[PDB]
């Protein structure tokens, strides 16, 4: 019926061996720091992770970030995807330096090293994703529009099997980088500290004075005075009564909210998979601050 996704360690591999790639995607986020005027890769490497799980349907269990498809022309031509090349691009090098990992192993790898090293809550992730035939690649279209509501919003997330805190959490994320025009027909940034990790979504969200305009893509974006955007989804969490109270909370508890994000981040990275009884447990990486790297 639904596939079953089994996880299978790479041959031979531990712990150590994870942490070297963790290392290596690090240090060359530290390095590469010029990307975006100055922002560095975090940002799009924690928008690839998303995307490349966000594919999940737990109706027949095609999609997520098992297989590894967004390698494929198909998914990686995704309009909806347009701008996630520059991640893919960070990535290679890498890739080629440890051909052992497996794709989807990588990408969300790199989500969770740009999260952490962007000083945000550690994420446990699991090791054995295992690529899958080209054929296996989601069809276009299963990935949310930014122009609708709250109640579009809750229904997309269902098909994810996550709920209301697990989406505000999630959503969190939008303190980081910004909208380009020619990616999404939105521009401008989220925040003001656009690649370190904190509650500055939700306080923005509740204290900025937002206006309603059309950008030069000719689609509407909430514009704040201070010089930062909001997308019609993220706005419509302050529309929502029941989302409205969790982006208080979080606005409220920056530590909270880390809480809540690692394990709404971790079950979106993992959703689709079966990990057997004897899989290793869940790593947590150490940061390169950590190492004294
Ligand atoms: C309704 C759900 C969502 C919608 C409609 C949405 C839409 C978007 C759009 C249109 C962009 C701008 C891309 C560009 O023009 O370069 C963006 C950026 C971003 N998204 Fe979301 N997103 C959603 C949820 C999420 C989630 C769940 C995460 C991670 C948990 C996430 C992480 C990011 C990040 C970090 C960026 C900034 C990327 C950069 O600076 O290149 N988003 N999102």
């Amino acid at each position: 019926t639904p596939l079953v996704h089994v996880a299978s360690v790479e041959k031979g591999r531990s712990y150590e061996d994870f942490q070297k790639v963790y290392n290596a995607i690090a240090l060359k986020l530290r390095e590469d720091d010029e990307y975006d005027n100055y922002i560095g890769y975090g940002p799009v490497l924690v928008r690839l992770a998303w995307h490349i799980s966000g594919t999940w349907d737990k109706h027949d269990n095609t999609g997520g970030s098992y297989g590894g498809t967004y390698r494929f022309k198909k998914e990686f031509n995704d309009p909806s995807n347009a701008g996630l090349q520059n991640g893919f691009k960070f990535l290679e090098p890498i890739h080629k330096e440890f051909p052992w990992i497996s794709s989807g192993d990588l990408f969300s790898l790199g989500g969770v090293t740009a999260v952490q090293e962007m000083q945000g809550p550690k994420i446990p992730w699991r090791c054995g994703r295992v690529d899958t035939p080209e054929d296996t690649t989601p069809d276009n279209g299963r990935l949310p529009d930014a122009d609708k509501d709250a109640g579009y919003v809750r229904t997309f997330f269902q098909r994810l099997n996550m709920n209301d805190r697990e989406v505000v959490a999630l959503m969190g994320a939008h303190a980081l980088g910004k909208t380009h025009l020619k990616n999404s027909g939105y521009e401008g940034p989220f925040g003001a500290a656009n690649n370190v990790f904190t509650n500055e979504f939700y306080l923005n969200l509740l204290n900025e004075d937002w206006k309603l305009e059309k950008n030069d893509a000719n689609n509407e974006q909430w514009d704040s005075k201070s010089g930062y955007m909001m997308l019609p989804t993220d706005y419509s969490l302050i529309q929502d009564p029941k989302y409205l109270s969790i982006v208080k909370e979080y606005a409220n508890d920056q530590d909270k909210f880390f809480k809540d994000f690692s394990k709404a981040f971790e079950k979106l990275l993992e959703n689709g998979i079966t990990f057997p009884k004897d899989a290793p447990s869940p790593f947590i990486f150490k940061t390169l601050e950590e190492q004294g790297l």
